């Protein structure tokens, strides 16, 4: 996250760090046994990490569970990042606490405009790099579609919004992928892809949830 704030200790008590050796993507937990997450960031060995604020110190309230199942979309894309969002199943159930909780899958979809909180323990710069430990915090807004657009000609397809600043100064970045983007108590967006961080008129752009929520409960209700 470039140009924002810390977000205090589980005070995102739904973000996720998956862990391969080290934290290599952010998620969202979604009931006490499944997170979503992009499906960029599928890889064999994960490790869920729940509970965390600084990634590398043993705080107290972590949750660190195993995934015994991916479920990439049938229809993601790599070359386009079309579709990009990913299932992880825990092999074991999470313990859910004030510091370990699910956030609630969108009933509609949320309308340019509306304020959300994205969140992660990516680069914070724009230009070079420096990681934070502790969990790192912004606010943006939901641009237009049509702002979207001319931002990324070609390159935007239904499941896809951007969300951010055009001036420059603030949005997400490399080790923020596959983390939240919740407005007005929903998750309605996973980090994807974007041109640099924080660059002017290259908005962060972000996984359309709300037209996965059918795909997201019928999956783990067979699985
Ligand atoms: N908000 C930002 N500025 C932001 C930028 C980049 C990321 C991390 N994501 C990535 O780097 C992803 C995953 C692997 C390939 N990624 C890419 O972004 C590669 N570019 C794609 C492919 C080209 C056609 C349109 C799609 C963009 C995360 C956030
Ligand atoms: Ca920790």
């Amino acid at each position: 996250i470039v140009g924002g704030y810390t977000c205090g200790a589980n005070t995102v008590p739904y973000q996720v760090s998956l862990n391969s050796g080290y934290h290599f993507c952010g998620g969202s937990l979604i009931n006490s046994q499944w997170v979503v997450s992009a499906a960029h960031c599928y890889k064999s060995g994960i490790q869920v990490r729940l509970g965390e604020d600084n990634i590398n110190v043993v705080e107290g309230n972590e949750q660190f569970i195993s995934a015994s199942k991916s479920i990439v979309h049938p229809s993601y894309n790599s070359n386009t990042l079309n579709n990009d969002i990913m299932l992880i199943k825990l092999k074991s159930a999470a313990s859910l606490n004030s510091r370990v909780a699910s956030i609630s899958l969108p009933t509609s979809c949320a309308s340019a405009g509306t304020q959300c909180l994205i969140s992660g323990w990516g680069n914070t710069k724009s230009s070079g790099t420096s990681y934070p430990d502790v969990l790192k915090c912004l606010k943006a807004p939901i641009l237009s579609d049509s702002s979207c657009k001319s931002a990324y000609p070609g390159q935007i397809t239904s499941n896809m919004f951007c969300a951010g600043y055009l001036e420059g100064g603030k949005d997400s970045c490399q080790g923020d992928s596959g983390g939240p983007v919740v407005c007005s108590g929903k998750l309605q967006g996973i980090v994807s892809w974007g041109s640099g961080c924080a660059q002017k008129n290259k908005p962060g752009v972000y996984t359309k949830v709300c037209n996965y929520v059918s795909w997201i409960k019928q999956t783990i209700a067979s699985n």
